[PDB]
């Protein structure tokens, strides 16, 4: 058997942990190991509300080339205190239904996805919708956000470690779980990177995988990026690219 | 390493999405692609419209006709239980009972809450309890895997067969979700592997652009077309890589 | 693609199901099959009767004896915590705290709930917290994987050691389920991979026909026999395909 | 201090042990003694052979005939549910539902497991659910008290009415215990006071010397005789001292 | 105006040292002595230091013999010594399928039903309770008989051969005092007898140092209540018994 | 007989249902009725929103301000613990210990399992342990009684304070039942009387007809109105008859 992602062209959507612009990124290792041509759209500080824009740029510049897409986003939504929100809104409706006898109008509760940039769930609904609309025939995979600790970049950018809830009373857990739940909600594969990478900066001995123990226990260093890449390599073995 | 399912004989249990007769030769089934790609001989028992209450029968028919040669079994069922408004129900019933127990002192009857699985075909969970029981009973030494139901949209097959899309609850106040999650839950409840097909296939007819994987945008957004079947087959190929057949 | 675990040195932490001495030579253990099939050198520390509170000790002994050569670690523990009625407990305690925060404006002291892991051996989650912490502190750059406990039925080892099947809650009012689920939950809580062995092995002694995978149909439906160990090993072989060893 | 039930009007719901016609005037009933001792006017609705499924009916008749007069209500029922092999059943059914909630942050729909009372005459717990609901609906501002059934022994009334003593389970595998405990449990489940008559009366026909409190040692160790009724009445007199009538 | 139902009645008191008139001699005024004073209740006391539930029949028999025609009610305050002496809890019944005649509308016929039989043995605590309540009801079937649960207890040291750890420890057969308290409470429904949960209602817990004011010796005896404890017990009993008649 | 609580001075510990500030003069509280009926002087410490973790503070304030005057104490707390999703936890922790024991022969060290109460405010049972310890410590010679929380329904107090009715589990997966039962269990665990107010009041807002006892059917089916407070007071009056104050 051969690796299904070997020699494929892949679009990478995300934040600074994916952003090309001191640290060699995971997609660069995959390029070397599996010959995967990378189309990187991840940008520093971006959140799930930026998924549609990144997807659109990918479509515009490489629509006829890209084979698969990986979405690694969400840690910034947590940091920016983006309210989790709701997946759907629901209400009674009347609809034609038939199961053995003449069809007739019946009352059935109907749900409608909440399409808003105001909430995390809303952003995920909008993002996945756009991804499927633009790339309906491609392999699209979501990766959950990594564990994170303290990060201090100046007097206007101070991020407490993950033992703290953010400004809207949520732990990073809610931002990780929403992505995992999106798998069944929208019908899309999810790689639980948060867990499978085995990287947790809350355990100081594992800070060997992060940028600087003194002020940045959020961004992985090259060593962490390589462990992420190797993890992704075997986790992707379970998903085809060419159908 | 070689694919653990290559050259094996597999029983396929399910409904129309597995039925070789679904729309005749106008839809090539996933097990057909697997046969071509991995040399997997298919023993197909899926039949259009069948529900989880039909798993025991299909399992027994598989046992009777190919019990001495089948290597593994895939169960892809449940979307019709949703459409037919089968109440979810509960997994077990509980009650304080006495049982022989010892942890340091002389053994004796002690009272502990005991759970007993609900064996009834009146509920979805009951049907699953009965179905998995029959599967493990007839094929105790085989690799048996459950596949979760696919996302689904509108389906109209005449005035007596009209199925609203999945944004609507069915007749017993449940969304398709309940039937998908019950199968996932069965993994730990019964000790059986589950492939979350609902998610990994990446096929959602609720997004019209992906209707390229379903039969007819006008009246059938429930049954995958050949293109969808091939995507399902390719998905299965790599998802099955994580499970052995020959122990 | 070559198996990532091929030819690696692995540490096996656990209980009797891992212990080389379980029924002596009457049972060939899963790690022995892996040694033969994948050339994986085993450093086994599992010991009969041990619980999650023994994980740090085993991890430390592994570090002391093979720290410079071990490549990966598998933790297969918890069924004894269930039998010994160890309360599940809580993962964290929490309270409002003042912390420096800044998102666009001058940093200021703000009020935010802060959680702290419960580090006690009095509870299951407490033991898991302590265990995973020690594992990560000792082997921060290694591949460490947790395996969930297998389904289990009755066992009668002597006048003072009789263990009811899994349809019964233990002495602290919990089903085996809680001990399986807590390990799965540890995946996201601590950032560690988990192989849901409880489900993927497809071995459930509660279904009599599957007792072919356990040691004694009359007195021990808890410990797998060689046939069960091999099914376990083959399952692990393909489940581990999704995880790298050499980073 | 004066007895809170003195001079009050009370509705008595139950079976033969309450029915004034039980063996005609050969037996003086407990409410009769209470009428004499405390001036409690009785509105009796208990009828021989009635079960908990008849509570709503008796309550409605009481309401219809003395609604504007009755001060309190006593429900002494269940022994016939035992003799008629009425399955205990379940108190509630549960499932995940969406509900508005807020504890510090903006209110929103959250998922929480919700329980719903099982309202059915097919089970004992179901009957209790329906009965108490009706009692509270009809007399929301009254003192309503439940009394657990008395211990019981053999009862033979012809070749077609033979009731084994309480050392035997009934036709649905339950001891009288289950029907007593269900009532005690209803105290907290529904929010209603319960007098454990089963214990406090001190009357157990299973001990032959105490058959002095039952109708006939030869064929009726189920129905109390006048002596037993008086002991019950006196017990009730002091047990009711702990509950107000006029609020 | 309601009168206390136990006023002027004659009561038999069955139990152990906490009931024994000889407990520390005249250094302790017992609960039944206070009830005699407050309610004019004549006490027939049979409690003896160190006795267990296996001694209930003997005490009941002696009560019947000496005061059978005088006694109106009976209180049984026993069990703390069963805990201290590591008496196994045991089982209430044994069960087996039996054939029995039953009829519910149609001609009676033999049917299979599980039948239970109480375990009558002095080898276990539950067995002793079965034997004890049976004898109490056989001897005094028309009397008010009430069971009292054992009191919370702490350390006690009565010499080189009599040392009792506090209730935070299991006894010699792996049981906490809890098991001996609960078995009595359960007997209420099992046998049809009222039980006053003295263990809780007295509000006396020697495990809380500040409440040792109710026990005899802070340094050597946190098991036996002192007069102050006996009075709180009696006063508690006075109002708890208000709920039970004596004269039927 | 005279009421044992007549003319006594009582401390009332609890939450808003006890707090005199609850809706101010719009609600006359239970202790106010008891003052008028039995001449009981009230020393009220209950405060809106408080939980069992506040019992030690309220007990100490009562001690400080009325320690030489108070005769008895009632503790009516817990409903907010439910609302605030406080985990139930465990009563004790256990460990094998060596202790001096003698039963007929020369004393010596033996191995016995020893339990230690959990003294943490992180769990409900821990809070009860801490609270009852404080109560008995400061008032060792007083009559102290616990009252179980009342049945409750929905409450909506603004955008950030919305409480679902009791048919829903709280934020930590527990029904109100758990917080009611733990208090009942405290009786034997700590040796303290418990009045099961949850049942004896007969007040259940889940039965709409009984909402006559609660503040507002529209937004407050949690707090009893004056009519509810009076029924509660009347219930307490006769329930307290079984407990002495002056020993």
């Amino acid at each position: 058997i051969q690796h299904p992602w070997q020699g494929k062209k892949v679009g990478y959507i995300g934040d600074s942990i994916t952003d090309p612009n001191n640290i060699k990124k995971y997609w660069d290792f995959l390029k070397e190991w599996l010959g995967i041509t990378p189309f990187v759209y991840g940008i520093s500080g971006r959140q799930w509300d930026d998924v549609p824009r990144q997807a659109e740029k990918l479509k515009k510049e490489h629509g006829g080339e890209v084979d698969a897409i990986l979405v690694f986003m969400g840690t910034n939504d947590y940091n920016s205190s983006v309210p989790i929100g709701e997946w759907f809104t629901e209400q009674e409706e009347q609809v034609l239904s038939a199961h053995g006898e003449m069809k007739k109008m019946v009352t059935r509760k109907k749900r409608t996805p909440v399409m808003t940039q105001d909430t995390y769930r809303g952003r995920i609904n909008i993002g996945i919708t756009q991804l499927k609309k633009l790339f309906p025939d491609k392999q699209i995979v979501l990766l959950t956000p990594l564990h994170r600790s303290l990060a201090n970049f100046g007097d206007k950018n101070v991020q407490p470690d993950e033992s703290y809830q953010n400004g809207c009373g949520e732990y990073i857990d809610a931002y990780v779980q929403a992505i995992k739940e999106a798998g069944n909600i929208w019908g899309i594969p999810v790689i639980d990177f948060n867990a499978v990478t085995g990287m947790n900066p809350m355990v100081e001995e594992q800070l060997i995988y992060f940028y600087d123990a003194g002020y940045d226990r959020l961004h992985p260093d090259t060593k962490g990026q390589e462990r992420m890449a190797r993890t992704l390599m075997y986790q992707l073995l379970a998903l085809p690219v060419a159908f």
